[PDB]
């Protein structure tokens, strides 16, 4: 089976908080009216998904898990001038309806239109295309990747590139030009400077990985760990700092080899500590960070307002600040033209099923990123 009428698929439900996958058996509908079914192929455990599972995150239960995948479109409602089948697609985290203040703005990427600010669980039209053979499973943002099967309007996707190895184009989703695009769309980076990178992990490398983009010279990158450092000097790294090294404030050991700091700096650690640590170890006249990742269990963080006002820059942005139905694709394409390889992220491949084991090596630390084959 194909279609136009509801479908087959085990998409996973995630019944409710912290509590393995419940790799069930569901239904689908065909796609109404503007939206897309999609058969996917490869899906990434991020974090982001973590904190569902765990209260961290709050967005409705039940609801399917996943927001970083590269499908093949299957079917198209009326309306859809965009996307035709057999076509590879990413499904989009953030939406690109094209006009909002945000969309019609140069930096606004946060299309109005989103479930972050207050996950809804449904589809535009508040309304949910899934049936747990019985009941109604809400959505997540607007994707639902951990599905083999799923849903997606037409703001929400994008058509990559036709010979995209939809195995490691799942990734262009979050992990990587989320990390690589702070680098390159926010902290507009700069040919010359000294960057620092405080996080060694699937996001960091990605954004060690865009500086290099932006510009080049001298990237430090902090990671009190022995291990994470191969690879980041292996994906651009100019030097390697671990924390523990040294007995003074790394907010120092660093103000130091910069001589009065690297010029742009970035937290994708999420830590409180590390964000406030990090606003701290740039230049105070006109150094520039941006925060990447943040816990959705938090406290603010403790701060002199002092860090501020010698006239230094803190940013923010979500999905590398990048305007995303107009982006996913250039930034393929780089994969296709060459530009960046995706590996070095890539350290588990598997059958989507062990999507618990999957889940495993992600929080009792041991590997960057992982894709979980459809
Ligand atoms: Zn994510
Ligand atoms: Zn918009």
């Amino acid at each position: 089976s194909t279609a136009g009428k509801v479908i087959k698929c085990k998409a996973a439900v995630l019944w409710e908080e912290k509590k393995p996958f419940s790799i069930e058996e569901v239904e689908v509908a065909p796609p109404k009216a503007h939206e897309v079914r999609i058969k996917m192929v490869a899906t990434g455990i991020c974090r982001s998904d973590d904190h569902v599972v765990s209260g961290t995150l709050v967005t409705p239960l039940p609801v399917i898990a996943g927001h970083e995948a590269a499908g093949i479109v299957e079917s198209i409602g009326e309306g859809v001038t965009t996307v035709r089948p057999g076509d590879k697609v990413i499904p989009l985290f953030t939406p690109q309806c094209g006009k909002c203040r945000v969309c019609k703005h140069p930096e606004g990427n946060f299309c109005l239109k989103n479930d972050l600010s207050m996950p809804r669980g449904t589809m535009q039209d508040g309304t949910s295309r899934f049936t747990c053979r019985g009941k109604p499973i809400h959505h997540f943002l607007g994707t639902s990747t951990f599905s083999q099967y799923t849903v997606v309007d037409e703001i929400s996707v994008a058509k990559i590139d036709a010979a995209s190895p939809l195995e490691k184009v799942c990734l262009i989703g979050c992990g990587f030009s989320t990390g690589y695009g702070s680098a390159v769309k926010v902290a507009k980076v700069t040919q010359g400077s000294t960057c620092a990178v405080f996080g060694l992990g699937g996001v960091g490398l990605s954004v060690i990985m865009g500086c290099k983009a932006a510009g080049a010279a001298r990237i430090i990158g902090v990671d009190i760990n022995k291990d994470k450092f191969a690879k980041a000097k292996e994906v651009g790294a100019t030097e390697c700092v671990n924390p523990q090294d040294y007995k003074k404030p790394i907010q120092e050991v660093l103000t130091e080899m910069s001589n009065g700091g690297v010029d742009f700096s970035f937290e994708v650690i999420g830590r409180l500590d590390t964000m406030v640590t990090a606003l701290s170890c740039c230049q105070e006249a006109y150094g520039v960070s941006v925060i990447v990742g943040v816990p959705p269990d938090s406290q603010n963080l403790s701060m002199n307002p002092m860090l501020l006002l010698s006239g230094r820059t803190w940013k923010g942005a979500i999905f590398g600040g990048f305007k995303s139905k107009d982006s996913v694709p250039k930034l393929v394409a780089d994969f296709m033209a060459k530009k960046f390889a995706l590996d070095p992220l890539i350290t588990h491949v598997l059958p989507f099923e062990k999507i618990n084991e999957g889940f495993d090596l992600l929080r009792s630390g041991e590997s960057i990123r992982t894709i979980l084959t459809f």
